[PDB]
């Protein structure tokens, strides 16, 4: 009944029948993404309209489209033909993966540097990555992809353990056309192999690991209806998937009593953005919006009992749409489980002889994705004291090349000869805000020391500052480590008991953002990574902080175009944007297959509630 | 048989029997602190000698004495008076808790405050706080502690919902003298109660929690031999328990095939100080070392199973001994359990086939302790992949006030009348490294950014530069998080197999280290705590960051006169001092008891290892 369900097949074999009927879906038409529309603003007409957004490719060379469709209407709604040297081009086909390798093991500029490395083409795999944008003007409104090569010894090889350095060639993949083969020199294929389950390499396995048990012998507290709606221990939202983004969070709100509470409105990772630090020729370009560019939903694992998620496990089985529009189930793409979180609140008192303990416990929800050598999970965590919590776990194998004779300042060393480029990993959260309703606003808190003299005799003293962000010009902010910045998104309409507007507060992990020289071309297309912290205006249309087609587009659509527009943030609807990131300087240890990293960030009440909201949690 | 044994019960008894012989524990005697002392460096001469350090306070007024007792050889191997107007005084004692309350409560100035507050003296709690160094010339020499009102209307009533602000006393606890009494004005005692276990507060209990069943059904994988000695998936230790430090860790490695690897040699909290930011002259003098003038082991809690550790459980019991020399077993009073920690390395690839996933585990070492109104746990985790976390938990009853009329910049109104002073709890871990053995060094490790150019053409390329610290004078180090700064530990005569040092890399936190004046008292009390990173040359004697006797000492003493030997730390001995703290802006929801909040820090393998560690773990 709610429209914020899932979308379900039968919905995606009515979008197929309805773009075939009016010729939007010829036999040369590819869907490069298809996504349920969220309600605008104003759902309180209750006249659901469940509608579709459509990206439609064209593999014999003409233009696409974007379409957007009704399924309660069984109407197409606007159909518009897309010039992808302005807009950018569609997100990467999964079938163009294969393509890339199969057009070069054709061609003699390729075959020629194999030979002259005694590589069998039959064991050499090419890694199908997104190109950007350069210096090449030929590639301007192109579909283009670049390819680098690892050797496969046998069918079950770790290809990343041989990487073949100092050769990229580039392809355009409609008009079937290998445009570039750079061969800057031989290097050495290493040699020894990553093959993580051979247990040549891992020794005996061990023994003394002996088994945890979690059970939950009267089932979970939370309940699912409608498909997607949790309720969860005061807790109330929904469980969205969409093939770019993957798990979305709608209609986070908090049970205070008798009223529901809204927190945020939408929550979402927006785009994800790897850049890589290698000056070299052959690996210089490399940066890929996992987001944006490749879609990690479409991506998402089926993940395994008591392997991926251990204990008590709900699934969602989301739906997406294939590239002819067919319907495919991600079977057991979601867990979702209760874990308990170790001591809440703790006090034994020597005045009154009242020893008081409470026990924490967190929802779950979580995917993890797959995207060629990498590995992601996204963990988003709810907690009893009314604290919302990211997660990103980042593993898979790293992205190799040769380690260069007599070392690099961009590169390191995993083993005699290999080496793993230094890179990033980076995020944005888009968080549309709604504490206690829509009417929010963004301050920004300093810790502010203060010095000797007087009314500070003893020189102890020390204070907070709180900056209100009014307007979109002044909402582009950086962390600050050393002052303890944090940011509070209040509602000014909304007070506490003692008067106070009621709000939340983020706090960031405060890693470093975007390295790149920022007249790079990287530093243009991911702008939103150069900064912490972004406020803009709701609006329909502003979606993703890079823009709507991210993959070959020059730069700057997205969050440095919204923010031009300078609108009012001061007690309106407003999208609180966070970049953080991961800085990942391979280690040893990362080699042959990587042991998770994390990083994120975290909200907490700030004077949301009257008292703390867990005194009527139980003893165990 | 291991000389990192935990201390005995009869080893008490001895240590008593010595020391009454001697003439050392006479009925005006109380010992204030006893503990074992670490072996001296080259224990490879195995001839035991198990020897205990004791302070003994003297309540007649004669001059304390440090005493070293031998309980192997049965003799007093020195004794030696201390002249505390020089050195400082001893740590509180238990038995003063009740003193100054009862001092108060015959003297005249004091009945007069409370008479005109309405406030009957049956009902005034008077809370012990350490006293501090400050202007009162008659303070030199002399035990003194100072006392801060609290009203209970009842028993079992929370007395730190009704502070009594604008009256504060100071009291000789030796002479029995209250020094000063001040009354700088009448506050309203704020009247709403705090009693988080009334029905009428926390409302209906929940019934919506469904119970978490958390079993071994074969037992624990780590293995405990001669007491305290753990064995668990490669790691090695000791675990041991100091009156003042409370959970210390010894001899941490790691069994790397064959070769057990050192990796600390001794790790414990070391200091923990808490600043008060309130300029008032009621509260401007307050800060304490739980550490160092409480000690935080004398107070652990016995943690109860099911509630304070959940699982299967092991449990140590450590023993002190009292004001009088008997031992007294802390039941209960440390858990150990291993926890089931998500995913360790998941990867499924496109070209093999394989598909692999590994969860991760951790070993949890624990405690709790209870000073006043703070609750703290403290928590180590010693992970599958080589990574080793600290974390606080700082929980228990804010400390409160009077919220002024017209507000305060340095306090947070928490209910009606009601304030609480800004503070930080900031600690010191003190990590004696041995990374594969005693040769170690430090380096610091920034990110450079680089600019576009010759050799760096689009402008993508970033690197990092290491800076080793040679001598003593240059090893006190700031946090950069905008520079991604951490600070490796490395052996550079101990190379993995690329000719790299082994090392392991510290990460910290990067919160806001003190924020008090540097002209401050309490700044030059606590010159640890003004900087994140300080790194010494190991020496036997140089145990505490404030020195041996932080109670009422003038400043100086620790961190900045040990680095004023500007000893070598390039390849040597060496100890690492981290200072990690919460920067606390009291929020509504802390009250009226406070759910968790968390620091730490944590070091993972930087090279050390020749691939990752934790190809040998099993399937599920
Ligand atoms: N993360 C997308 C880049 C990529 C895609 C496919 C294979 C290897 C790398
Ligand atoms: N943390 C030590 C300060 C303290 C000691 C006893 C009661 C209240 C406060
Ligand atoms: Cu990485
Ligand atoms: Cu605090
Ligand atoms: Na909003
Ligand atoms: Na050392």
């Amino acid at each position: 009944a709610s429209p914020f369900r899932l979308a379900s097949a039968g919905e995606i074999s009515e979008v197929q029948g309805i773009l075939r009927t009016a010729g939007l879906l010829g036999p040369e038409k590819r869907i490069a993404y298809l996504g349920v529309l969220d309600p605008a603003r104003g759902a309180g007409s209750e006249a659901e309209d469940r509608r579709f957004r459509v990206f439609i490719h064209d593999v014999s060379g003409a233009r696409p489209q974007e379409v957007t469709v009704s399924v309660t209407n069984g109407t197409v709604i606007s159909a518009v033909e897309l010039d992808t040297a302005a807009t950018g081009e569609l997100p990467v086909l999964e079938e163009e993966f294969e393509v890339v390798e199969q057009l070069l093991a054709t061609d003699e500029r390729w075959l020629k540097a194999l030979a002259a490395r005694n590589l069998d083409v039959s064991k050499v795999r090419v890694a199908p990555l997104s190109a950007g944008v350069f210096e090449y003007a030929e590639e301007r409104g192109r579909r283009i992809l670049r390819g680098l090569a690892f050797v496969q010894d046998f069918p079950e090889d770790s290809a990343w353990a041989h990487p073949v350095d100092g050769l990229v060639a580039y392809v355009d993949v409609v008009s079937k056309e290998v445009t570039r083969v750079i061969d800057t020199g031989v290097f050495p294929v290493p040699a020894e192999h990553g093959n993580y389950t051979d247990p040549e390499l891992t020794g005996p396995l061990r023994t003394t690991q002996k088994p945890i048990s979690i059970t939950q012998p009267e089932g979970p507290s939370f309940t699912v209806t409608g498909g997607n709606h949790i309720e969860w221990e005061k807790w109330s939202l929904d469980v969205g998937f969409d093939v770019r983004e993957g798990v979305v969070l709608h209609n986070i709100a908090f049970r205070d009593g008798d009223r529901l509470r809204p927190i945020i409105n939408r929550a979402s990772i927006a785009e994800m953005v790897v850049p890589y630090g290698d000056p070299s020729p052959i690996r210089s370009w490399q940066n890929y919006f996992d987001t944006g560019e490749y879609l990690v939903g479409q991506y998402a694992n089926s993940l395994e009992l008591g392997c991926d998620c251990l204990g008590d496990i709900t699934y969602l089985s989301p739906v997406i749409s294939d590239a002819f529009g067919n319907p495919r189930e991600i079977r057991n793409g979601i867990c979702m489980h209760e874990e308990d979180w170790g001591i809440l609140a703790k006090h034994s008192d020597l005045w009154s002889g009242i020893n008081y303990t409470r026990r924490n416990r967190r929802m779950v929800i979580s995917f993890f994705t797959t995207i060629g050598n990498y590995d992601y999970g996204f963990y988003w965590y709810l907690y009893l004291d009314g604290t919302i919590e990211f997660e990103a776990k980042a593993t898979g194998v790293v992205f190799t090349s040769a380690f260069p004779e007599g070392g690099s300042d961009n590169i390191s060393q995993l083993a005699p000869g290999l080496g793993a480029p230094f890179h990033q990993h980076i995020f944005s959260a888009r968080l549309d805000m709604a504490i206690d309703g829509f009417t929010n606003r963004v301050e920004e808190e300093d810790v502010v020391r203060q010095t000797m003299g007087p009314g500070n005799e003893r020189g102890n003293a020390f204070s907070r500052k709180r900056t209100v962000l009014t307007r979109e010009s002044e909402a582009v902010r950086e962390a600050d480590a050393r002052t303890g910045r944090t940011w509070i998104i209040s509602n000014p309409e909304s007070k506490n008991r003692l008067n106070e507007p009621v709000g939340y507060k983020l706090h960031a992990h405060n890693q470093p953002t975007l390295l790149a020289d920022p007249g790079s071309s990287i530093a243009r297309r991911a702008a939103f990574a150069t900064k912490d912290l972004w406020v803009t205006r709701y609006a329909d249309d502003e979606r993703y902080p890079t823009g709507d087609f991210v993959n070959q587009h020059s730069g700057g659509a997205g969050l440095p175009s919204y923010i031009a527009q300078d609108r009012d943030i001061d007690g309106q609807d407003i999208v609180v944007w966070h970049t953080f990131g991961l800085t990942h300087f391979p280690r040893v240890e990362d080699w042959p297959i990587m042991p998770v990293d994390t990083v994120g960030f975290k909200l907490r009440p700030e004077g949301f509630f009257d008292r703390s909201p867990v005194l009527d949690v139980p003893a165990n």
